[PDB]
């Protein structure tokens, strides 16, 4: 707690000396300052020595004085130029880029805010700070003016120049620091590094925050997040990163985003590491092929414009506001109804490597903002930029294999997300099996959410939504659920719905939903969601064979051989795979073929063999308690299970309208009423 | 006969056979067209020994990592040429 917080503070001060700061004092400066945050971070890093309150306050005064004295208002820009000429030299704060004028063989610096485009700068200054040549950095500069009649070069020259961003990166020291800290400490420090209070947030919210950071470390890593307003979705992309841009409104022309043929220049996707489209509800491209180019880039990581194919490593993020409830949106078009109708296309959403459930995050509240030490924002951004160069998606093959529900796109998405999480938490490359376990579970879950939404859009083509991973040692196949979405309704549903309860492979009582869809066919049986279990498929085959055998007794004329049945198993409690499914499968077939809705709020128990011999309900009391918890009002039981009724609690038993059948056909008759 | 096919192609189409599956191992991640990697592995294949194949594959990965000319740093590369007089880069000419 507090002791842990303090010891983390000395750890940060030790291993990250000169790269950490009490981030609370930063919001004491931000309000009256136009300068980007990371520049303030670097300046306070330079002007603060220790934790003496007098030292802190005097350093804050010094920083404010520096910013007030040496900032250049854009409108005031011209004024500054004259001040350079009259005084010979003048000190300014500005963002400087540099280009090599090969015609004059000289280095020209461009001051973006000041308006100078070709100020002469010496080769030594260029060689000292190579970051000037990449995207330009915020520096304190000493402009000098020197004009001789007939000269052709720019008369503005730069004599002294000091960066106001982290000029160089030492990731060896960063690896040392990470190795010197625990995984929990590293994650908590990362959460602090964006200014949030680690102790005030749950673990799940921390993992979703890390998922927010992921696009900064994986190339071409798309992601979509919709949520309630005020959760700070856009804070990270707009203020806390010099390597990200928040395109406002979503309205952008393909010439600006991707490639301008007239200028023969690449667009945003070649300039920034992260491109975040705010409030996606307003996305609409003037040219209809714009969505085509977006689809191509997101699918392949490169796009062809005219005759040239060009690659780009920009990671696209789509943030949006949700104006409905979480559940109400689930019964809307799917979840991404907020997305524009022009972007509602199955092939488009198939590219999203991740959905982030922005709704679960609590709304931002001032007590969620940390006041403790955290890494300088610029240091974190440089860390992300460097980490973009590595690869860790191969870590899963060391311990786990992917399931068979995952096509190549799902495989690519899960590998990318696993790699991103792995880089964020374990840059040093030393890790165990359980860490990869957690990361892989998270990646599978977030990809599965997109899979569910795309299935809801597209129907059948994207049916394999039961993503799972297989251990290499125990060979145990662990299945991952959407949890949030995967939370007995009311009234009879259409034929093919039923809710059953049974002991999973772990021996725990759990609830499952059976889904049957019947079409015109030739008596063929299809199965889905059975955890790929050979046993469960065997009981389904048993039930189908028995239903075919006794079709006359139940259907009264309906032909099994003229219709095809497809069954689906949905686990609503994540207890584990169920083998006892013969009788519920039979009742499913009966309801679907006859077109009769099952009785509302009835749970069928027990099982049967191939010959129709009914088996007693194992864990009858626990199953009844589970039925009561889920909202069951009626229960169907085998007659032989009645011998275990005296073992049932009185209060539990009085809650149900209890039905006892004799054989599976009588179970059908009880179920269908 | 498959090995005989490989022999015949090496005899008549020398330097044109690349042992497809290997290039998939490099689809882990890069910024280079697939056929470029195919030609590189074709030159660095040397023989069919798995150890030699793995070593040349590592050399190819290192070569691609060392000399990439990622567009945002392109201007910086110019300075490296201007300061050092000469610099080796991989690019489309």
């Amino acid at each position: 707690e507090s002791a842990n917080d303090k010891e983390l503070d000395q750890l940060l001060n030790e291993h990250f000396a000169g790269r950490v700061v009490r981030k609370d004092l930063t919001k004491l400066i931000k309000e009256g300052a136009n300068v980007p945050v990371y520049v303030l971070e670097y300046l306070l890093g330079m002007y603060c020595a220790s934790d003496d309150p007098e030292i802190i306050e005097q350093g804050l005064r010094n920083v404010k004085t520096v910013l007030a004295e040496n900032y250049v208002r854009p409108d005031e820009a011209e004024k500054v130029k004259s001040l350079v000429r009259e005084r010979g030299s003048y000190k300014v704060i500005d963002r400087v880029t540099v280009k090599l004028n090969e015609r004059k063989d000289k280095y020209e610096a461009s001051f973006s805010n000041l308006g100078i485009k070709d100020a002469e700068i010496s080769a030594g200054i260029v060689k000292e700070y190579e970051k000037l040549l990449v995207g330009g950095i915020w520096v304190i500069a000493t402009l000098s003016y020197y004009f001789e009649e007939g000269q052709t070069s720019s008369p503005f020259g730069v004599s002294l120049l000091k960066p106001i961003q982290m000029p160089n990166m030492n990731m060896d020291e960063l690896f040392s620091g990470r190795a010197a800290l625990s995984t929990d400490q590293w994650r908590e420090s990362l959460i602090r590094s964006i200014g949030m209070e680690p102790a005030s947030l749950k673990e799940d919210v921390q993992w979703h925050l890390l998922a927010r950071m992921v696009p900064f470390v994986e190339n071409n890593y798309n992601v979509c997040e919709l949520g309630p307003r005020g959760t700070g979705k856009s804070h990270i992309y707009k203020e806390c990163s010099p390597n990200s841009i928040l395109v406002s409104g979503g309205q952008t022309t393909v010439a600006n985003l991707f490639y301008n043929m007239s200028s023969r220049r690449i667009g945003l996707v070649g300039l920034w590491d992260v491109v975040a489209f705010d409030q996606v509800a307003g996305i609409s491209f003037k040219d209809k092929d714009g969505v085509q180019i977006m689809k191509d880039y997101m699918a392949s990581g490169s796009f062809a414009r005219g005759r040239e194919q060009m690659e780009a490593s920009a990671s696209m993020v789509f943030v949006g506001n949700i104006n409905q409830s979480v559940e109400s949106l689930v019964k809307t078009s799917h979840l991404l109804a907020p997305f524009p109708e022009a972007m509602i296309d199955s092939a488009f959403f198939d590219r999203f490597h991740a959905y982030i459930p922005g709704w679960e995050i609590p709304k931002m509240r001032p007590e969620f903002f940390t006041n403790r030490y955290g890494l300088i924002v610029d240091y974190l951004a440089e860390f992300f930029r460097e980490m973009r160069k590595r690869s860790f998606a191969d870590s899963i093959e060391k311990y786990f294999k992917l399931g068979n529900n995952l096509n190549q796109r799902d495989v690519i998405a899960v590998r990318k997300t696993v790699s991103g999480l792995m880089k964020l938490l374990y840059p040093h490359g030393q890790f165990n099996k359980e860490d990869v376990r957690q990361c892989l579970e998270y990646a599978l879950q977030v990809r599965r959410r997109v899979k569910e939404q795309l299935k809801k859009i597209g129907g059948m083509e994207f049916y394999d939504v039961h993503f799972s991973y297989i251990d290499n040692d125990t060979l145990e196949e662990h299945f991952v659920s959407v949890k949030e979405q995967g939370g007995i309704p009311e009234g009879p549903a259409k034929p093919g719905f039923l809710y059953t309860i049974g002991l999973s492979n772990k021996g725990m009582p759990g609830l499952y939903r059976l889904e049957l869809q019947v079409t015109k066919g030739s008596g063929k049986l299809a199965t889905s969601g059975l955890w790929n279990s050979s046993s469960a498929k065997e009981q389904v085959k048993i039930a189908f064979d028995y239903f075919k055998a006794n079709a006359s007794r139940i259907s009264g004329g309906s032909k099994v051989m003229e219709h095809d049945f497809h069954l689906h198993v949905v686990e609503l409690q994540n207890t584990g795979p169920l083998s006892h499914l013969a009788l519920p499968s039979l009742v499913a077939f009966a309801s679907g073929l006859l077109g009769r809705s099952v009785q509302s709020q009835m749970v069928v128990l027990g099982d049967m063999s191939l010959g129709g011999s009914v088996t007693p309900v194992e864990s009858i009391a626990e199953c009844l308690q589970v039925a009561f918890d889920a909202g069951a009002k009626k229960v169907a039981l085998p007659m032989s299970s009645a011998a275990d009724i005296p073992t049932i609690p009185v209060e539990l038993f009085t809650k149900f309208q209890t039905s006892f059948y004799a054989d599976p056909v009588d179970a059908v008759f009880k179920g269908l009423g």
